[PDB]
């Protein structure tokens, strides 16, 4: 209670209009969504609404958006962003749910930039109906009954946030009790906050908040759509809370998640048909260490199951899943020659006491599987503790160097091979980016203006219509627009391709046969590395790390044995079950439940590094400060019964929204070591160490109810550091070199004396070459009189012309004032503005055979031909960009038109469907530049 | 000798010119080729002659024939074949060779049928100039050296044969005689023979002459006179081979022939001669690595360098020397040195590895990925002989098939229902690609694709629907009709679990006797689940063709990590009393691929038979093992001696190539006998396999097995005598009295025909659909009359614009009847040609658009196009979319388009070629369709 905050807290969301009670649900979103949008007021009685009954029976929304919009007050503009009809139709008609998918209700917080209290502070925009996967909330209690935002973070010092909040200390706690205090009205009904977590210049953070409909005007009571139901009794049925009190409640509100994770149901097992271990696997030395942490069996027959409802091209050896109170990864038992299904579930999976009875305790549930694998790379991350743990440091060096140097020569030789034939830079383009989810998506190849978003798809579709990258200077252009954007990304990121290194699941031994630093890893196909292939990995040393790499000890190297005992299972590595402490623990302190390690079997690589045993860690509990409170002690404070439990539950959500509203500091002290390392150049010394410590505390900060803040981190820092004082950037963080002398820090050498030169000369080879195109015949030019084809054909007309002659006159005017158009907000939305001129640059008998009225599409016609083509001839020159972003798709036409020659088969005209389902085919490529060759 | 033959064969061979000793041997082949085609002849006169040049240093061809024809002359309707460009320029200035391939001469004799005698007896027709791989032999000594013939066998029995030879008995030793006694000149080069055997692909005989000399060579002792007797001398070292039967030894000429890429030359330390064959332990001194041997790892990357594979080869075909068989990479090696081993049962004769060619590791094949085989009917009598459970085994093959035949119908009525899934079903029913790469682009026929798939999915990237355009609706069906017939005439079980694999020997002391490693270098992919190798489960192998009840085995596949390396191969035990690889079928390691099955179903009711007791077959089998020495003695010795019996060995070894083969014979009875017998098991049957057994090896076992001794045997053993008749499946019906027994009869007639049948009253219920069911698919299809309304609206208030259309109107009229009046191909083009014959102030320029070199992409062909459809696509449907289909799927794409709905696209012929349907985007798609 501050409060300045309130009055301002209004009063935030959107009212719910009576005219508009008759909903039904999606139709008060979507219509609250165009009033919004339009800056329309809902409670206005100068506009007449209303309701039209034929919104009820609407399977398009732009059916309750041209009504309406229409009324003449909304123009407007167009938009909102409008929802897809499959979601709209599913959420009128299909009750949220489309096999798999929800529909999501979901809206984005910003600051009001406006002021006084009582103005909102907020302001609220509800996005369009979407499909998300759902989860086991949204499948038990309905997806229509769940609500998430995006709200600006209380606790965001700093710097642009509304004085208002945060130069006055405590309302954080006014806009948690906003959030979670009481029901929010939102389209006709009562929203109450449930979760919140972190979301999936220098802006304000946003946190994500979980609301349920507790009830609305359409619910009914209780006790015994769509009944009133409260989120104590809906966590209730998740986390069977009278069996789970005596857990910490900070860790048992982070168990809510469990409950939102996103997930595919695969089957339901009978109680006669679950395992449940009332013991982990240990430690054979009897260090009494957990070996298979987060990690169990499944049967081959329930593997099976999830191929067959998720349609998947193989049964997977391994899923990362949920069943009831269970989390982590489940692996076929190399052992099952039965049929029968089962699972089972360790301590160490199981997050709390479950009895496992009502159906969906007992549905497995899948949030990713164990999929072929690709090369991973190096990232410069794992940089410095390679370096650290080389037997020779100058020779790894210049190793990574000659590495990366050799990649991106490479990449260039295949590129620039590539582009001397448009089969072949067709099949590079098409294999260099994957549009096919977009296809998928769209049903098509999506334009803006008249070519593909994409330059990649752009590049193709001109080339399908037999444009040469090599002769047209506007492929030519794009194709290193892409060249440049890559080299860009490597010296950033310092990606050096590693053929020989992939992510992959870490699953346990459950069988015995790995000795300790033994590991197996087979693959599900052939992994191709250049000039050598793999189907496993056998007899050699392997490096095994989880990134982020932080101490010495978090890489190590270790022996690939193949074991045929193992031999089914692929894309997976197993880790040994014996020794003292499970490999994963090693790797930055991970473990089973869905870790990936980066594994390398790089001889370069493996072969100079030396393991670091684990690190003296320090004792930071002076400074992380661990709330051990239970959902038990709590209670306490209210007494006995269900009115009690009900309170404390609430309690719970409170409490815990404050902590999880908290500064997140893993990122801070994360920059902090970052740079201490840096200017130290030492990931081994104390410094080094305590901060890597640190960072590793502070990721499962959340479930661990650590409470770390600013006074904590500088008596830490003061105590046993710097420095309080910002430590400088690396110098690695800027463009150029602006250290003294030469780089002695291994990033900044690879990124300026190794990266930048390499790219600069891989770009000066074509810009020479440019250049050397005048008319060697080659080389590349913007002309092409194939394009200005019809402009000559109604010149000569024109001529001749009396007065087509003034219609021509009018084109190359209009034109004219459309390219100025171009030359003057966000980008899309201003190129769509001038596409909309340039469509409307429009026209007996000579007319009505330009304008071809019968066709529905417009840009079909002859005159969309004349008119690409004489702004071509006209602009060509001139403005390249303005001619090809809006008449590209005509000028391929144009194209396709003219280099086509009797006898010489036949052009194909594709619908923009048909197109979108096609690939190029390797084979023919291949098979026909063979024929080429000789 | 034999009186008449000759002299009614000597000329056969041009006539070589005055005149043209002048000019490479290419100019002259392909000269020479024109007295031949066509006609002139020796031998004038009239009308000029030699010399241009170029002919003596053109690039072409071409060209040459250009020169010519003066002349006038012929004027013989100018069409010899034509070598390619490449081809002449390498025979022309590059020495025949480049740089792994060879140039090679070759001519196809046919009987003359003209007669009698002072006629040739063959005609000749050369074969054009041609790339083929080279061999060890052409290497050494030069492709051009080399002449090859096929020719008609002169002991073919018969009926289509002259006269003239048999029935003028030993006359074959005049056909044989004329071939090998002496020099044949042709093209100015005196050709001798040194090799014969049967044909690659009345039957004719392969034969191979060298260039003793020419009018180009230089004596000795381009290039230099050589005798066939140097040339065999030099190939196999005949000094220290004396010893060798001289059929046996005249075999191996073969490896000299044979079609290998050179791949690198071995140091003599770096060659590893085992003076024994790995033996078996059991003391039986059995050779149980028969045929293969190891190479180093940097070997096995040089073969993978030179032949620019993507990956190192775990193993080869191939020759090194004496040398035939498989090489395996040692997996011991760990070093980066180049070496390789030969065994004694790999050498075919004694080498001493001197000559750089002798050292020459040459590769014939490489262990590449593998795909399914399927089960080869010729499999099922033994698989069904050893079934435990006989009953069970023919229910589960039979449902095994039922099971796959409905699939298959039920998956192309379930595509049809959409276009991107009747497009991607239309794509895998046939491979197109192939075409599409020897065109550049889809062939068309007029106005639609060569290929009835090709015209589906041509139509449907247009917009057309199979469920709405009757057009495609008849096409499909009509495929799927096509389709059934083939299925009834090809029995087919299918059997995902299945390859043929190269098979090795175990070096390496690590598998026990009855078990075989296999490890895969990728996924292979059997429908809903895959293998990258086979562990702990039991294998059938086998080699086909499989005749004895232990011709297949069933054996444990066990993974060994010692072995891991090996891929696409499948290894052997070296243990136990008898190699494994010589049960199947009397096997081994040179070559020889397993079938190799893990189907479950298929593997486990099958128990293993022991090897037969063959019987003595020496009465009817006679092996003339005559030695090279034994020739050589009625010579006498020294270089002349050696020289004539090398000639000897060469006539007497053509006498017995050209004998009849009966391998073919005494298979196809066997397969009559044990069907008739049902029974692949009982004396007869082993008597059968036991003979075609030692028939495989006739040729290099010197076997003398001829009509005499088949009857004879026939007689004694079996046997009518008689013809057995042919087992009912191989004809089309069955007829057939009641139910079929075979196994083969049962799957064909009892199971796959009456389910194609049930099948072919699926689609003739669906013909009677039909009426007006709404859905019916129709011809009508008002965006396709789109141009044709368009235009009469404009010829409404015409003038003008009416007559212009209404030539249209009557001229395609025209055509139409000139449809529905040699072959078919030729016919439909001239109607074509009439069709794009119909053509057209500012009206007809808009309409012809003459800037486009190609008029079919007028907006005057759509016009064409749409009126010839709104007039006719009641009565002649074919005709309209045979001539306009293009221009129809044209105006469908633009009409069917719809603003913001995203752009059709204009492909070029080319670049639509090399566009495949996206399998992924298809499945995505549609599962996004189905919620
Ligand atoms: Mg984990
Ligand atoms: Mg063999």
């Amino acid at each position: 209670h501050a409060p300045v905050v309130a009055a301002r807290l209004r009063n935030i969301w959107p009212k719910f209009p009576k005219w508009l009670h008759e909903a039904p649900l999606a139709v008060a979103w979507e219509v609250t969504r165009l009033f919004m949008h339009c800056k329309v007021d809902l409670e206005d009685e100068s506009l007449g609404l209303k309701y039209d009954p034929s919104w009820s029976t609407a399977r398009d929304v732009t059916d309750i958006w041209k009504t309406l919009y229409r009324l003449d007050a909304f123009r407007g503009k167009p938009f909102p962003e409008k929802p897809p009809n499959d979601v709209f139709v599913t959420a009128m008609t299909g009750n949220f749910e489309s096999k798999g998918s929800a529909v999501v209700l979901s809206a984005v917080l910003d600051y009001n930039p406006d002021n006084s209290p009582t103005a909102p502070l907020y302001l609220v925009k509800l996005k369009p109906l979407m499909f998300e996967q759902g989860c086991r909330l949204t499948r038990r209690f309905g997806p229509d009954r769940f609500f998430e935002i995006l709200i600006p973070s209380p606790t965001s010092t700093s710097p642009s946030v509304p004085p208002v909040v945060s130069k006055q200390p405590a309302a954080v706690e006014e806009v948690i009790q906003w959030l979670t205090m009481g029901q929010h009205s939102l389209v006709g009904r009562q929203w109450r906050a449930f979760f919140a977590k972190d979301a999936g210049p220098k802006p304000i953070i946003k946190e994500r908040v979980h609301f349920f409909a507790e009830t609305g005007i359409t619910f009914r009571p209780d006790v015994f759509q769509r009944t009133e139901f409260k989120v104590s009794q809906m966590l209730d049925w998740l986390l069977q809370l009278d069996n789970n009190t005596w857990q910490p409640h900070l860790k048992l509100f982070s168990r809510i998640q469990l409950g939102l994770s996103k997930t595919y149901a695969i089957m339901t097992l009978e109680p006669h048909q679950i395992r449940h271990h009332k013991t982990d696997l240990l430690s054979p030395s009897g260090t009494g260490e957990v070996m298979n942490d987060g990690v169990g069996r499944m049967s081959r027959s329930v593997a099976k199951r999830i191929r067959d409802v998720l349609g998947l091209g193989d049964v997977p050896s391994a899923v990362q899943g949920r069943f009831g109170s269970a989390k982590g990864m489940w692996v076929i038992d190399v052992d099952d020659t039965g049929d029968e299904d089962w699972i089972e579930t360790y301590p160490s999976q199981r997050k709390w006491e479950c009895d496992f009875v009502d159906k969906h305790q007992r549905t497995l549930e899948v949030r990713s599987v164990a999929s072929e694998l690709k090369s991973a790379g190096l990232n410069l991350q794992l940089l410095p503790v390679l370096e650290d743990r080389a037997r020779d440091k100058v020779k790894m060096r210049q190793a990574i160097g000659d590495r990366l140097i050799n990649d991106l020569q490479r990449q260039f030789s295949e590129q620039k091979h590539a582009l001397n034939r448009p089969v072949e830079f067709r099949q590079w383009v098409y294999e260099s980016y994957s549009s096919r989810a977009t296809r998928v998506s769209h049903g098509r190849v999506p334009f803006l203006a008249g070519l593909p978003d994409s330059q990649e798809e752009t590049l193709n579709f001109l080339m399908n219509s037999g444009f040469d990258p090599k002769k047209q200077k506007y492929l030519q252009d794009i194709a290193w627009d892409l060249q440049k954007r890559k080299c860009d990304t490597l010296k950033s990121k310092l990606n050096i391709r590693v053929g020989r290194s992939a992510y992959i699941y870490m699953i346990a031994d459950f069988w015995g046969v790995l000795e300790e630093n033994e590991v197996h890893v087979g693959f599900s196909s052939k992994f191709r590395d250049e000039e050598e292939s793999f189907t496993l990995l056998s007899d050699c040393d392997v490096l095994v790390a989880r990134s982020p790499a932080h101490f010495p000890s978090d890489i190590q190297r270790v022996r690939a044995v193949f074991k045929p005992e193992l031999h089914s299972l692929k894309d997976v590595i197993i880790f040994s079950t014996k020794g003292d402490v499970p490999l994963a623990k090693k790797l930055s302190g991970g473990d089973y439940d869905g870790d990936m390690a980066w594994v390398c079997w790089d001889p370069e690589i493996v072969d100079g590094f030396v393991n670091a045993e684990m690190p003296l860690e320090p004792d930071l509990s002076r400074y992380l400060k661990k709330d051990k409170t239970t959902f038990k002690q709590l209670m306490a404070s209210h007494g006995t019964g269900s009115a009690a439990k009900e309170q404390t539950t609430y309690d719970m959500i409170q409490k815990s929204f404050h902590f999880a509203l908290q500064p997140n500091f893993l990122g801070m002290c994360t920059n902090y070591k970052e740079r201490l390392c840096y200017i130290n150049n030492s990931v081994s010394n104390k410094p080094a160490i305590i901060l890597s410590s640190l960072v590793g505390n502070l990721v499962d900060q959340s479930k661990q109810g650590i409470v770390f803040n600013e006074a904590s981190w500088a008596q830490l820092r003061r105590e046993l550091l710097g420095g309080a004082l910002s430590l400088p950037d690396p110098m690695y963080k800027s463009d150029s070199w602006l250290g003294r002398g030469e780089p002695t820090h291994i990033i900044d050498y690879l990124k300026f004396s190794i990266a930048r030169p390499a790219i600069d000369k891989e770009l000066e080879a074509f810009h020479n070459a440019m250049k050397a195109a005048k008319d060697t015949e080659d080389g590349a030019h913007f002309w092409d009189p194939d394009l200005a084809s019809y402009y000559t054909f109604f010149k000569e007309i024109s001529d001749k012309s009396r007065s087509s002659a003034l219609l021509f006159t009018t084109l190359k005017n209009r034109i004219g004032e459309v390219e100025k158009e171009y030359g003057r907000d966000p980008y899309p939305v201003r190129v769509n503005q001038v596409y909309e001129k340039w469509c409307a640059i429009t026209p007996s008998k000579v007319i009505r055979l330009l304008e071809l009225s019968f066709l529905a599409d417009r840009e079909m016609n002859t005159w969309a031909l004349l008119r690409a083509s004489t702004a071509f001839k006209l602009y060509y020159h001139k403005s390249p960009k303005f001619v090809w972003q809006m008449a590209g798709r005509q000028l391929a036409y144009i194209k396709a038109q003219m280099t086509s020659r009797p006898g010489e088969g036949a052009p194909a005209l594709m619908t923009a469907f048909m197109y979108a389902g096609l690939m190029p085919d390797k084979k023919f490529t291949k098979q026909y530049v063979a024929r080429l060759e000789g």
